[PDB]
């Protein structure tokens, strides 16, 4: 559809994993027509604290890399991107919210 | 329009509820509706959506026997009833 938000993901606090732990798959149906590469930006991804969340560039699978405590940041606001071979975005970026729950 | 895909919703089989039980919120002023088997097509009224918030809920415990996976479509219209964006597919798996 033309523009819908991805439902927030709830992640239990101080999970035992193991890590990396897959959370959800974020991708576009356009990837069945064009070669697309997925990326994630925002605090937790490429902004502090870095490397907590990663996304598989081909599948769109989003994963957590370590246990998370709620004291410092209890909610992360990321943005997933879908880009063609020249790097042009083929979808408007989409917001991803990860809530750390106790 | 956009073609981002909404992640499948996994719902435990024969849940205790209480009911209605909140599942997920699907949103884009606007009014939301859901169509398909389980919503407005048989078995009707199992899944319902709040027209303002987009909150999708389930109304009773579900057994996997008859239907284990539902395919619905969420719709968004302006206050005049005009569709403002392409409908979006929603998938619900009843997990045991
Ligand atoms: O376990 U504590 O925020």
């Amino acid at each position: 559809g033309s523009d819908w938000v991805i439902p927030p993901i709830n992640l239990p606090e101080n999970s035992r994993g193991p890590f990396p732990q897959e959370l959800v798959r974020i991708r576009s149906g356009r990837d069945k027509n064009l070669s697309l590469r997925y990326s994630v930006t925002g605090p937790g991804a490429d902004q502090p604290p870095t490397g907590i969340f990663i996304i598989n560039p081909i599948s769109g699978q989003l994963s957590v890399t370590k246990p998370l405590d709620r004291e410092l940041i209890a909610r992360f606001h990321l943005r997933a991107h879908a880009v063609d071979i020249n790097g042009n975005q083929v979808e408007n970026p989409i917001d991803i919210v990860i809530n750390v729950i106790d």
